[PDB]
């Protein structure tokens, strides 16, 4: 794919360095767990869809993906079921408003499985009529797959405090139950339960690079060469991404990164040049949006630097 | 060199017109005589390459005018002439979620994107502050004939009069926007509305609308005759503008769908570009409940799943 | 060194391995899928001496719960964390003679000791009290990590949720308890039903556990890392509650044989202590009628028939 992966090293690496120096804002504060990271660490991941890759900083310190999950539980939801039938519970626009709003669209759904409550929702469609645990075990399964057998845990510490401070999503969850949004035979309180836990999943930079690769693949893992999505799963969820990947800002980033991008609340940016590679992004700080400032300057100096686009 | 072939592109091309030539169709205005007057029968094709192949099926010699087609020209023409800094002062650049016509700004005042008709407003106000209307009007009838490559481009003083006398609720919006002062410094809010309505009553043919668009395909520099028409980043952020918003709430449904920046008109009109590569424009009469044509839908999803693109 | 040559002993040990990996087996879980689909041929040995020299044969870096081995453990933090007297005080340190999830009390209505389910339970209440559960399960991971000289120490998610909804016992003696008045004021007993649930979820290696034991032989110092973990007053009891009722109503009979402090767990794991000489980890999901690894004992008994030890 890219057959200068010497100098076009020396180019990330320059732009590391650029996006170093930086002050940036607050870290999260919203649980003790994970307003324990120095504000110093800085990390970038790339995995080109070739299996070449390349790490710079602290690419070895795990971390949860909080919100960057959206994306792989809708094309596992969409993968196992199909997208006719993941989309009649869920729209597929965005919403105009913030990420945590209490409101539905005309059709009294979700506006899109990126929300609060579309991504409950999506949950609810994983794997029906089985237990919490054997949940769990196929959704790592399929991670594991995803990243290549490469680091891929679980963080009990973020799930005791994410379980017990999650007000708004409970508020949404029974919003949903009185409004008929989940399908047949759900139990609300194990959904919540469940979104908690795949919320907690920890991964290095390393892992999620290899993730945003087999996204920008095809559902191809660039290391091992095993398909593990099929292409309208892969499709749909780029699509997702580039529409409303960040909430209110997204179009905003569509104007000047242009690119398939997710953003989590632990300092963690996930972003996939299709049929180029993919990239992440780490770094604890975040601005008054909810964005890390370091990933945010990095992509913006990224997209001027090489076309893209 | 991009589709070198023109022959089975061609022919796929006349077999989804014939296959969408059975839709049925539906209410086209309802409202006024001007737009009422045209029958559903009629329903065209044109497709231009970025290299000059150009290719038209139906009824191509029919003049339309621009309803909502003239958005993104005018938004590029005030970001090639000002920039996009400066136009982006005043209007926003993220989907608003709601209808064009809602009655309401973002959180900074100003208007969500120059898609919706407040952002539509304020970008008209922008263009040659200070000068006469007929100036205005000039230089953008200029700029657009040699953005088509000195194709038809003309007026209609009907289909001007109609809107003129029946869309009062821009004249709300206006107002609206005076009130929160989202106006540049030393403007009239009546002949702003009355340029943007001048504006919206220019009429062209499909090939015309076809060259137009494949001039944004190719980079500013028009497929005909060369000639640098637009800055790069006035040609970037208008397709990324009309990827994000260009059908408004339903644009990020299209989205999923065809993957293409598309805009959609009153008149029946759809203006596609698929970029590096081509554009084309369809023309259909007929409207369905959210104002846009079912031909140009439907040829449009059969396109987007004959062909690769997305 | 505790062992001058440790090249004899090493091959006595694989001569042990080979010998001990000949036997059967038996039934793994029955009663969960997380335990139940481990293969049977699975069965591993690690020794570390309290002097830092380390040996692993076979199947010794795959992970598995610490079901019940981690009572000891526990004790052993709430000891050093409170006191010996102030343990005490709600549990007693006598042997109960029946099973462990036998829902009955001593004479004073105090849990037997800290081994039985009771008895874990309360030691559990009486960890970090007045904290929430995340700050609980954060200091007794760094404990661990501490005391396993920054091993392989992890958590499994989905065996902790089998437990949840499988361990309908411990609420009942969770229940029993709380009417009995057996816990410190001011504890919710749901909260510390769950917490007991997490830290049996604790998973670790044979490395890392090896590593546990030989630190609680060596007086809780670390032979890795040479820090001091633990007081010597928590070591004690915690060996001398091992002897006393480490394998519950067989206990006794293993004090006949082999006369060492070792805990048994439900995942086919023994942790066995030889104080001021070293510590070992045997695995094996191989489990016969009594709860215990067959390829363990088998390997515990032949190992006390060859080394003199006792």
């Amino acid at each position: 794919v890219i057959p200068d992966f010497m100098s076009f090293t020396s180019h990330i690496d320059e732009l590391y360095e650029s996006a170093k120096k930086q002050s940036g804002g607050k870290v999260a504060d919203y649980i003790p767990q994970l307003a324990k990271f120095s504000p110093d660490l800085w990390g970038v991941s790339v995995c080109t869809v070739d299996g070449q890759r390349h790490s710079i900083g602290d690419t070895k310190v795990p971390f949860c993906l909080q919100s960057c999950v959206k994306p792989l539980k809708y094309a596992i939801a969409v993968n196992d079921l199909g997208t006719e039938y993941v989309h009649r519970y869920v729209g597929k626009e965005p919403s105009g408003l913030r990420f945590n709003k209490l409101f539905l669209n005309e059709d009294d759904k979700p506006h899109n499985p990126m929300v609060n409550a579309g991504a409950i929702v999506v949950t609810s469609l994983i794997k029906q009529g089985v237990n919490n645990a054997e949940k769990f075990d196929y959704v790592m399964q399929f991670l594991n797959k995803m990243a290549g057998n490469e680091y891929v845990g679980f963080s009990n510490a973020t799930f005791q405090s994410e379980r017990e401070s999650g007000d708004r999503n409970f508020a949404i969850g029974y919003y949903l139950k009185e409004k008929k949004c989940f399908p047949e035979g759900t139990d609300m309180v194990g959904i919540l339960d469940f979104y908690f836990q795949l919320c907690s999943i920890e991964v290095t930079c390393e892992s999620a690079s290899v993730m945003a690769a087999t996204l920008a693949n095809g559902g191809f893992c660039p290391i091992t060469g095993e398909r593990v999505l099929s292409p309208e799963a892969v499709r749909n969820t780029l699509s997702l991404m580039h529409s409303c990947g960040m909430y209110d800002f997204s179009g905003q980033f569509a104007f000047h990164v242009g690119l398939p991008a997710k953003s989590g609340v632990a300092g963690g940016i996930l972003l996939v040049v299709p049929n180029v590679m993919g990239m992440m992004c780490w770094s604890p700080p975040l601005d008054k949006m909810g964005n890390s400032v370091k990933g945010i300057h990095f992509c913006h100096d990224l997209v001027s630097l090489c076309n893209f686009h």
